[PDB]
């Protein structure tokens, strides 16, 4: 619906609770089911594991099976992704403010860093879906229906989506639906993909690098490569002798921010206390600074499903073949589509040019159920939205 193609129509089930307010609010909500998901994926993984995921990915996928969505199934997703904290409770204007959000997100406001994101819908060769949902689907999220025999032959079915998402992930993000997810049964199945690529502002250089020693816990040891650099950051040593720095991309828009707990620390505290309002104060108090950057050369993958965490921030229904909520999907009997499994796959790249991260969400309707520091925040300065966001306990990656 970018300004170029409020005004617009969109019709189903709506739930009751500049005016870039609501794009600054959606961003907010967006963060706020951010910091409240790591919480619950970190406080489910072991301390000294690896973290790395797109919120907003996750945000995204959710706001498209939201497109149907009817009476709690519906409430619980607004509930949720925090869409009930911007103001006018519209359930339909969600997904205006979103297209308006990813409209300035990847929309040439531009050229320093990629910025890329697509969606799409994956549905049965054979079934007949509402017209307006999927017409919705393409003007707010540019989400295309692409028939997929799932009836006959599911296991490609997969396999085609995974591809998809390679494509648009440029070969980084692949296998997000694991090897029996798709079914005879699946109806349709969600996608959004995030890709990005940018250039050190300020970047270290292959000759200060240097291999080194790199200990887990209780586990032997590992070979790290360490850049170095020297010079002035955004940076601010905070409560606890909590570090917090500012690494920005050419695409100045587009920032890195390393948190990292005092040595030695726990970083459970920090994480357990995490808001975005404790997040903003940070930012607030960074300072330009010369300093001397340590920081690993490396890369991490992420995967998992989501509808544990889900299930315990209260999104129940839509997980439910007897209770969930998804009439506005399927022309003729939507009455009786569950997400089976939903799941989420994040890459992240670091090196002395720069950095690089993709990631992809993908709902599944009606389908088969079933090493010491760091932390990492990809986000779009102006829009005030994590892009992307991890822990990293491992550096001498695999």
């Amino acid at each position: 619906i970018c300004t170029a193609k409020d005004i617009p129509m969109n019709p189903m089930c709506i739930y009751r609770s500049a005016t870039n307010r609501r794009v600054w609010e959606l961003s907010k909500a967006n963060s706020r089911f951010a910091t409240t998901f790591y919480q619950h994926l970190a406080d489910s993984k072991n301390d000294n594991d690896n973290i790395f995921l797109s919120p907003l990915s996750i945000s995204t996928a959710f706001a498209m099976t939201k497109l149907g969505a009817c009476n709690d199934t519906l409430q619980q997703l607004m509930e949720v992704f925090k869409f009930d904290t911007i103001s006018e409770k519209t359930s339909d204007q969600i997904h205006f403010f979103f297209a308006k959000l990813n409209c300035r997100l990847y929309r040439k406001a531009n050229k320093s860093s990629k910025l890329v994101s697509a969606n799409r819908l994956f549905g049965d060769k054979s079934l007949t879906f509402n017209e307006t949902y999927q017409d919705i689907s393409e003007l707010v999220y540019g989400a295309k229906l692409q028939p997929l025999d799932f009836k006959e032959n599911a296991e490609q079915s997969r396999a085609a989506i995974n591809k998809w998402v390679s494509n648009k992930t440029e070969g980084r993000i692949t296998d997000v639906i694991p090897s029996e997810a798709i079914n005879e049964l699946t109806v349709l199945v969600l996608v959004n993909t995030i890709y990005f690529k940018g250039l050190w502002k300020s970047k270290f250089s292959p000759e200060n690098t240097r291999k080194e020693l790199f200990y887990k816990a209780d586990g032997e040891s590992c070979s790290a490569s360490m850049m170095y650099q020297e010079g002035k950051f955004r940076y601010r040593r905070v409560a606890e002798g909590t570090q917090v720095l500012e690494l920005p991309f050419k695409g100045d828009d587009i920032t890195m921010v390393l948190i990292l707990p005092k040595p030695e620390k726990s970083l459970a505290k920090v994480e357990k206390e995490l808001t975005p309002e404790v997040l903003q104060e940070w930012l607030d108090e960074l300072e330009e600074m010369m300093l001397v950057v340590h920081m690993p050369r490396f890369r991490i993958e992420d995967g998992f499903s989501l509808k544990e965490q889900l299930q315990d921030m209260g999104l129940v229904d839509l997980f439910s073949p007897e209770k969930s909520k998804l009439p506005g999907i399927v022309a003729e009997g939507r009455d009786d589509l569950y997400v089976s499994d939903a799941f989420h796959k994040a890459f992240l790249e670091v090196n002395e040019e720069g950095s690089e991260a993709a990631a992809s969400t993908a709902v599944v309707i009606a389908g088969r159920s079933l090493n010491r520091p760091f932390l990492v925040f990809i986000r779009e300065v102006p829009l005030n939205t994590i892009i992307f966001m991890g822990r990293v306990a491992n550096p001498c990656v695999k």
